């Protein structure tokens, strides 16, 4: 059917909105989709066109430095992706706050999807909020002080300020409701051993009930038809 | 806001994206193709940005992608070149299509893709000075070199491409406005293709209508200013 798609002004910023037409003045299921890093809201917008279609209600926000919020300092940006990681996570509940102001939520039905810099986003908010529906994380990575030490490392930052969102010691709440991990299995930016040593760790752990981990045979790092086909399936089965 | 459905025109699914407002109007638009392996649905936040704008935005899917992908993912990486010339093929078509519905203003009709569907866009352009414009991200017009180094096709007959080869009609891609965008680290298509061309049009005194845009740093991904530049040719040719 058709979806309607619009940029409101939302928490005191921009998002995104897209839902089925039928429904813009009725609550709905709502994922929360994070886009990448040094990408934008609107190259993700795939994402929300994908699962409106499906019947759900997509909510997409600026990452700090992004969309509406960046200035235009690009070597700064560079230097700051784990700060703005960090906010990102930080900003979760108000931005939920300001979704269920509108109107737009049904019940507890709201999951939180992100790829790249944005699945590490999921991922975080999943350890402090595990009475989401459910949660997906494409591309992404859990391991904070682990991999801030290679990719894209920032200066004067402490990597202390990321023990508390690290997945490290916080496995059971991954656990607690359906996760989708999926990773290209030729990825060049966030290595696959990311999402692999996560699967098996919750395997390991017997922590892996409600996990569903796939891979793409020769993907880098990029969104693929079956990887979006793959969210949406996922979303209809725990969500919907 | 904007208005986005899946309508199927005579056994092919094609996406529409336009303001809501204009729903029952016809406008400007833009036929958008998508890349190799990928689906109009992953490359819908073009038809996103573009209605944003106050476009109409239609696109396909190619021979063997999105509904016209019923398996064979081995036979489809053997078969690049041959999906390419029927996407040309198909323009006629589908422009007949989208002016039955309504919802082409005039002439005001343009055209644009990325990767595979870049080179769609060029090839398109070859025969079709009609257009308004034309943009092509991260491609290449020189299609019969580039069928012996990318995804090469075997048992098509290459020589079938020289009649949409850029390279033997540089003419054709002067008469209108032109967007060349690549970025400089592309590991998938060369930079180098967007080089040569801008090089050649250069070289013949060709040049005057084509707007090249590089990205330094950028592999072979559209990034928010390759989406911003694609919006800002648009809106100066079809106001």
């Amino acid at each position: 059917g058709m979806i309607a798609l619009e940029m409101r002004n939302l928490g005191g910023g921009e998002i995104l909105h897209a839902c089925p037409q039928e429904s813009l003045d009725k609550p709905l299921p709502c994922i929360v989709f994070y886009h990448g890093f040094t990408s934008s809201k609107l190259v993700y917008s795939y994402f929300a066109v994908a699962l409106a279609e499906a019947g759900f209600r997509v909510i997409m926000p600026d990452a700090p430095e992004h969309g509406a919020r960046y200035q235009g300092d690009e070597a700064g940006r560079m230097q700051r992706f784990w700060p703005i990681l960090q906010q990102n996570f930080r900003e979760f509940p108000a931005l939920r706050e300001a979704i269920i102001a509108e109107g737009w939520l049904e019940g507890e039905r709201l999951a939180v999807a992100g790829a790249s810099m944005g699945g590490m986003t999921a991922l975080g908010i999943m350890t402090h909020h595990p009475e989401l529906n459910s949660v997906a994380c494409l591309m992404g990575s859990g391991y904070f002080r682990s991999l801030s030490q290679t990719l894209f490392p920032s200066p004067d930052f402490d990597v202390d300020s990321l023990n508390e969102w690290d997945v490290s010691h916080q496995l059971a709440s991954l656990a607690r409701r359906p996760l989708l991990l999926w990773h290209g299995d030729a990825d060049d930016v966030v290595p696959p051993e990311e999402t692999f040593r996560l699967e098996q760790a919750l395997r390991q752990g017997d922590l892996a009930a409600r996990l569903t981990c796939v891979w793409q045979k020769g993907v880098r790092h990029r969104i693929t038809p079956e990887a979006l086909a793959t969210t949406v399936a996922f979303f209809q089965q725990h969500l919907a």
